[PDB]
């Protein structure tokens, strides 16, 4: 039986500022004891930068990985080739590899993933900029959800990286 | 005989911006047909995000690696527990070994390192706010350098990653 209150797609406000967001998350994760892990490729490392800049980082905070390409997503986080062959790198399953790959390189508890176009060009197969596919791994459990981001490549990725904290924070609720 | 021009500590110039440098680094990693790497710790990332913004990143970078802690020094990267002990993680030692963990982790060519004191904090050791350690892996060899740049910590990490590009890029000529 699927308990389905938590399943909100965040609406990001003035408020989520990446401060702000990485505060609640900061010490949500070290009072329970938890340990996060990123996994990114648009957002190129400002997600892991935004966890770095937090307060008490090492309390929660070890490892983020970058993987921009095919064969870095195939090496470092065990996405497997077929998978990308079928669905692209930007796609649900992707991202949710990613997010479980993080998780055995790192002997993490959460973790998050990050896998879209931050434009102005979109996917081979008709997938359109500003698509980004998100996953996050929390006790045992794969979560993902899609978003569709408009503006330019800065002002979507910006927006990915804190939609990236703010679900979680839905999602530890 | 080892040359002193060849091998030569760069000094950073204002014209030595993230954009041009990260131009010119691709060019020639591609001219080369070379993969670069990265790992890095105080500069949580923005060493990957430049590289992922520049033009044509996937052909000369895939994988980079932020290890901020000494767990995941030693989980992600090999560092050995000898040389956290010994030297701390803010040390020549322990650069290089982030260098080379990343080329073999990613199976890549070349490799930037950066572990440092962005501030206002310096190390308990007595290491002062500020200094950063270097260290590049060029075919099969390793160079590194220490540098003690002066500001807060958002400045101190900016000057960090023009310096660890323009050495890289020095040492490839
Ligand atoms: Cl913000």
């Amino acid at each position: 039986g699927m308990n389905i209150n938590r399943n909100k797609i965040v609406q990001l406000a003035d408020t989520d500022t990446i401060e702000n967001l990485t505060s609640a998350l900061s010490q949500r994760l070290i009072a329970d004891q938890l340990r996060l892990t990123t996994a990114e490729s648009c957002t190129g490392g400002k997600l892991a930068s935004a966890l770095c800049a937090a307060e008490d980082t090492p309390k929660f905070y070890g490892a983020g990985f970058v993987t921009f390409t095919d064969q870095a997503k195939m090496k470092i986080l065990s996405v497997s080739q077929q998978s990308l062959e079928r669905y692209s790198a930007v796609s649900e399953k992707v991202a949710a590899e990613m997010a479980t790959g993080a998780i055995e390189r790192a002997d993490a508890d959460v973790s998050i993933a990050i896998t879209g176009y931050g434009g102005p060009e979109g996917g081979e197969d008709g997938t359109p900029a500003g698509t980004v596919w998100f996953a996050w791994h929390i006790k045992g459990q794969n979560y993902t959800a899609v978003m569709h981001f408009a503006g330019d490549c800065e002002t979507v990725l910006a927006l990915a990286v804190r939609f990236a904290l703010a679900q979680l924070l839905q999602l530890l609720l």
